[PDB]
């Protein structure tokens, strides 16, 4: 069961249904705008903050979903319908929509006519384009009269949906119907004020009419699908005043047998500055010379085309650091082509705004942001490295953290809450990750504040020495490190104790004192911490480091005998040093936080794959075993049937969903790795089959959301609804999933000095050619692979045999030619 | 131009279509569960507090408008509607909705099925009852299957808008097809962990089916309006997991011609003690006892309507303390049932949750709450009472208060700012208005906190006291009061300098030092201060009541050496010591703030009206002149028309609406007072007039919002949208409004130790009778009214001459016959 299929060739998801599960979308824009767009085009858009600078109205859980977005409205004869289906419903005689990398297509076709609208944000350009292409497909001559819509959203888009005993009187805008290149509407709510931005809504045609005004264009007392004005087949040039400002342009167009007409539509985010903000002396009307110059930007349709152009050249370039070609093209599209844009767009948005997280309590997360990173460096490092230098001005002189900044401001806040322990940690993985990448040693100089604090610079290394003594200098009665307000998994608050509903565990004051530790941080410490120290040694700090490693050392020690259950690693020791996360109790037994990462920094490892007695083997066949089902592994086994107190948010979910026993995803890469580090290629590639969105398409009416991006979650086996995902996009899954495939299944990653090749893929995948960009060499790796459990590869360089599995880094405009034997 | 009627006698407004301008809503409820419901069914309810446990969801700024509520969608023979005519905009034969005290009822009519559903909060119950009754009006017999449906809210309103990443795996339900009195859906989210309490929906009768997930009921791609269950004539039964938990049962019912069937429809709210939350050992199945004890109450039709009428009786008894019989029966309505029903709503809500308040960010008003008292006090003076003490515990020990408190809690906070300095004054007018009106000297003796910490306790005198020294303690150079945020004017914020958007002028930082004072809270002080000064006299604190009129006498001086601009009151000084409300200013000339709070404090007060030399008279005269429309007064002439920096939010507003220009009801009435004051009763009685709803509704077209409730702000001259309201019902408009005409206009008003009896309203109310219950004496006041001005009454009582205008108090049980000649 489908609703699409993937064009590998033209690098798009076509959609041939506007029946989906669930409203699938996609992201435009990879700079400072963006916009959220379904195949029904509904979303909406905003300039760096989803919060603070939304330009255009998304109403989440609407009904139906997504109602609400970027129509245009085809009169013909007295018949209205939409090309996006919503919110009309005509029936339409064809329908496609196409989602690429920045940009979609989406076409409707009914009783004669086709309208095809492109949308994309252009590079360089605080816009969003339409091109629309109308077409008579009809044997006789057509007219028809098009309107276009968008609803605006007043900035400010929690202001926008609570506090209308303010603004429903502040709304404003101005009608522009003979602009130099067409026709502009201008939303100008609060530029009379604080405000030095202002939209436009514009057209490359001199319009026949307009409207400014929701109500008057909608009608009393009808949804959208219902709208007067269209119905009518007349704009009713309303100015707005205050209630709900939109933009709408009408025009009338006529087309010969077989002849199309294209139109350019743009929602553009102008700024002034303050000594130009008006036109007039008396302050009342907006300088528009930057609308002007945008508009006359895509005044026409060879304009568009070379900025699409321009674009799909971008996107080449990007995705020309790293390609495999295999024998599988499921794993080739997702390698070549998804999970990579994938990891620009969590690069972007972090966890802030998707169709599920609503662009307004949520940031820029510091966890999150270096998880991105991981799957990120690759494709822009000039821009991870200026994303590491915005995360740790955020860091405090202590090693802590501010747990997300906002976006327009870079500036650290405690909005989702503070003190989660496994934050500081990340920054070393982000960092590290970036300098075997990258080779820029040079960032560990650059001077970096703490809470952008004016003269507090330190340089960048000194950053990541806070965050690892702030480890070192918090670890409990075990030696393990204390957690704090949770560690990664949000939802193990072991200092909360709440019995009264009313805040968000994630916020709600903790209590002092208690002794809780975790053996995810544990594990995080052992493997980030031995990086930094590989970082001080670099840099000559032989005490920093001998002592760095001699901590590292300790709390391995720590997680084998006080982190060790018996078959799998133990979670965490709660307030009062009782394990969690142990057989001895009866819900809660294993987790699979720990399982996977304590292997990936190979705690527990022995002599092979075969060695019954090395403990990670024992706690990856529990994982197996206990947390294993068709859709992925979930997150603990069984899961929680009654609150637990002592335990914080994780009870709370209804069994088989989130983090109470739903396929948390982020956490199945680290398992995957795990698998690949003990030397189980082929479980480690099952398990990455799983969840991998190309091999779950064929069950898109299960998965539900798209089914080309990873999401946070899919329901587990406890769950009535098994199998089904939310929080699509949104997630450390793709950056993690990509480390997972590119540098440890497919076995090609980056080292300090070298680059590593080393497949553990399993009998599947026989032979494969990684084309690998780094340092500015190229690396054609061809790799013929057994599969054979638990053997690794032996590599010959330019004909040369060569030991080991690091090929040391080549100078550059060198092909470097390495052929693999596993 | 009307779309209903007034029908005194029922104590109703009748509403005879639903096309109306704009959502007409009723507020069901008096103590602690409230129904916010239109006359399309559409709005929620909740328990206590609108953000913290709201029962069901509601959708602001939806498309089309109030498209949401409690619907009973009929299927007969395949046809379907609803007989609130929204959502499904089906045809009707008639409509007809009333609006009544406590009750609504709304009516509709399609192909020979009428169907009448009563909707009301009964007493002592936390639960909207709905009583249906089908009547087969046609001449065959019908068969049809009624679908209800209401919609939860995951009670958390916040949460439930913004936090979908979470809560769309935390809905949870139970069904009981089979219960003690019929079928019952429980909505149970998050009573697994934290909550106490669940929501029932449950109808006396066996249903046929029901369903509690809204997308199978609603079905893929459809609205409210197209809800595929009801189209299909049975219910799918579902169970939600996640997502979207609804209410719905179906009921297959077959009359004769002529036959009625009622049912009977509960939303419940059901709390249960910790140690009974379960009914099994497993703690998986709710307790549902109480539920089952709540449906029991109402299982019948006799049930509903005995509670019915005991409902009735409470409001003609809380009606019965004051009444007036004259010839205007517009003004007889207001005084009798509106205004006072009015003063009842925003005593409960304060300014919380309207259908423009959002039920979000804004609980009980410091301020707010005690300017309601003003017309609350002689309703319910034990409610009263214990409001006094709720407030002034959210005081700090130097009399400045957190300006609102959380309705559920009670505790204060800073979520729409602090440093009101307005706010402490407010505290003594509540005070003084409750002893006037109830001789209940003892409450001044009560023990409250400061913050409601334990152990901070003083009497409540002390809290005055503080209130008191805190404006005496922040004077600027003037002698007039330092303003701090703002004063009652919210937007007059003259220390705060903002250039910069993203955060409301409310919470924003704002700037210390600068010598910003307020003409507003002067005048405040002189006429509260007063109060303050009596109070402590009659405690016996002869020199702190000395030392009291002694600074209310500098403040008086002050007022009329710096606060008097030559025609006019200044406004204030700003944070440069400039003065704003001057005529030398091109802009914000006059403002009526204290243009009627100054004179309402008797300063600048003459010889009599007809004193052109008075300064009072002067300022009314200014007022009348530029402040003056047929819609009622502005708030300050000419609006300010670009962006005042140095003044904050005031300018943001476009010309004509909210604080920059728009008719702000709340201060009218001060200047309806202040015309009493100086002896203009006509004048008085014609600013009454202009913005009353019983004079308003025959423009009800043009005010658009209810035509039988105040609302906070109707858009003024310079505005485009002149006479058009916003922000209905939940206003201190409503209590202060009835402070001018039963205190002042009426002329009947608690003093201390006897009751005033002081008619100022002109010659177009020649005579009445005013019937009021005070200190368990009733006062039969006839009144023969010349209206000449400045003719002030005389009084005989019982048959004999009395001196003066104040009647003491009468024994209980007296009836004591005054005859008043004006
Ligand atoms: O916070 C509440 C305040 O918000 C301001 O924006 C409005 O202008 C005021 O009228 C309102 O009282
Ligand atoms: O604040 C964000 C956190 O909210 C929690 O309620 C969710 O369970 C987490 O998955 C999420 O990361
Ligand atoms: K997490
Ligand atoms: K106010």
């Amino acid at each position: 069961m489908r609703y699409g299929h993937f064009d590998d060739a033209a690098r798009e998801y076509v959609i041939t249904t506007p029946h989906t599960p669930y409203p699938w979308i996609n992201y435009l824009g990879s700079e400072q705008f963006f916009s959220l767009l379904s195949h029904q085009a509904g979303g909406y858009s905003f300039y760096r903050d989803a919060k603070m600078r939304r330009l255009t109205r998304y109403r989440y859980n609407n009904i139906p979903a997504d109602a609400g977005g970027r129509y245009l409205y085809v009169n013909d004869g007295g018949d209205v319908w939409t090309p996006s289906w919503l919110p009309v419903k005509a029936d339409l005689d064809h329908f496609e929509a196409r989602h690429g990398l920045g940009y979609s297509r989406i076409t409707g076709e009914r009783n004669g006519l086709k309208v095809e609208t492109l949308f994309f944000v252009p590079l360089g350009e605080n816009a969003e384009v339409q091109k629309v292409t109308v077409t008579n497909t009809s044997d006789a001559p057509k007219t028809a009269t098009l309107f276009s819509f968008v609803e605006f959203c007043l900035w400010n888009a929690q202001d926008d949906q609570t506090n209308y005993q303010r603004n429903l009187s502040i709304g404003e805008v101005e009608v522009e119907q003979d602009g130099p290149h067409g026709s502009a509407i201008y939303h100008k709510t609060e530029y009379r004020e604080r405000r030095d931005h202002y939209a436009v809504f514009g057209v490359n045609t001199r319009a026949d009419g307009f409207d400014t005004d929701r109500d008057t264009f909608v009608g009393a007392y009808n949804s959208l699908g219902e709208a007067s004005v269209p119905r009518a087949g007349k704009s009713a040039d309303s100015v707005a005043s205050g209630w709900y400002p939109i933009g709408s342009h009408s025009v009338a167009v006529t087309l010969q047998p077989g002849e199309s007409r294209d139109l350019v539509y743009v929602l553009g985010y102008l700024e002034n500055p303050d000594e130009e903000k008006w036109a007039d002396d008396a302050h009342q009307v907006v300088n528009k010379a930057p609308a002007h110059a945008l508009l006359g930007r895509f005044a026409t349709s060879e304009q568009v085309d070379a900025a699409l152009e321009a674009l799909n050249s971008y996107w080449t370039n990007l995705l020309s650091t790293y390609s495999v070609s295999s024998t599988d093209e499921k794993l080739d599209r997702m390698v070549n082509i998804w999970n990579q844009y994938q990891c620009m767009v969590t690069f972007n948005m972090s966890r802030s705004a998707s169709f599920f997280e609503t662009g307004i309590g949520r940031g820029m997360g510091f966890r999150d942001s270096n998880q991105d990173l991981l799957g990120f460096v690759h494709l822009i490092p000039e821009r991870a490295r200026e994303r590491i230098i915005d995360i740790a001005s955020t860091q405090f002189a202590d090693g802590s953290a501010y747990h997300q900044y906002q976006p327009l401001t870079k500036r650290g806040n405690n909005d989702i809450g503070s003190g989660f322990n496994d934050d500081p940690l990340w920054l070393i993985a982000g960092v590290a990750a970036y300098i075997k990448e990258s080779g820029d040693w040079g960032i560990l100089d650059e001077p970096v504040p703490f809470d952008n604090e004016p003269g507090s610079e330190v340089p960048l290394f000194e950053h990541l020495t806070r965050s690892f003594q702030f480890t070192v200098q918090n670890r409990g009665p075990h030696g393990l490190p204390l957690i704090g307000r949770a560690d990664w998994n949000d939802c193990l608050n072991l200092n909360c104790f709440s019995t009264t509903p009313g805040e968000s565990f994630q916020t709600i004051e903790n209590q002092a004192g208690g002794v809780a530790e975790s053996v995810f941080i544990a594990a995080q410490f052992v493997l980030y911490g031995a990086e930094y120290a590989t970082l001080a040694e670099r840099r000559g700090l032989a005490d920093v480091a001998t002592e760095a490693r001699k901590y590292v050392d300790e709390v391995r020690a720590a997680v084998l005998e006080h982190g060790w259950d018996g078959q799998w690693f133990l979670r965490a020791y709660d307030y009062y040093g009782n394990p969690v996360g142990t057989d001895a109790k009866p819900e809660g037994k294993i987790w699979i936080e720990p399982q996977g990462f304590a292997v990936m920094a190979g705690i527990g490892v022995g002599e092979g794959p075969d060695d019954a007695d090395a403990p990670a083997v024992k706690a990856l066949d529990s994982v197996n075993e206990m947390l294993g089902t068709p859709h992925g592994l979930v997150l603990q086994y069984p899961a929680y049937t009654t609150y637990q107190i002592e335990l914080g948010e994780v009870s709370t979910y209804p069994p088989g969903y989130k983090e109470n026993g739903g396929i948390f995803c982020n956490a199945n890469p680290w398992v995957i790795i795990a698998e690949t580090v003990v030397g189980r290629g082929a479980q480690a590639f099952d398990y990455y089959k799983r969840i991998t969105p190309a091999y779950r398409e064929d069950i898109s009416d299960t998965h539900k959301l798209e089914p080309y991006v990873y999401a946070q979650m899919i329901a587990g086996k406890e769950a009535v609804r098994a199998g089904e995902a939310k929080n699509s996009w949104l997630t450390g899954t793709a950056a993690w999933n990509f480390v997972a495939v590119s540098q440890y299944l497919l076995g090609v990653r980056p080292d300090y000095d070298g680059l590593v090749v080393d497949p553990q893929i399993g009998p599947d995948v026989p032979s494969y050619t990684v084309t690998r960009v780094a340092r500015g060499a190229t690396y054609e790796i061809t790799v013929t692979n057994s599969g054979a459990p638990g053997a690794r590869a032996s590599l010959t360089v330019d004909g040369a045999p060569v030991d080991g599995r690091t090929v040391p880094y080549a100078p550059a405009g060198s092909t470097v030619r390495v052929e693999v034997t596993v």
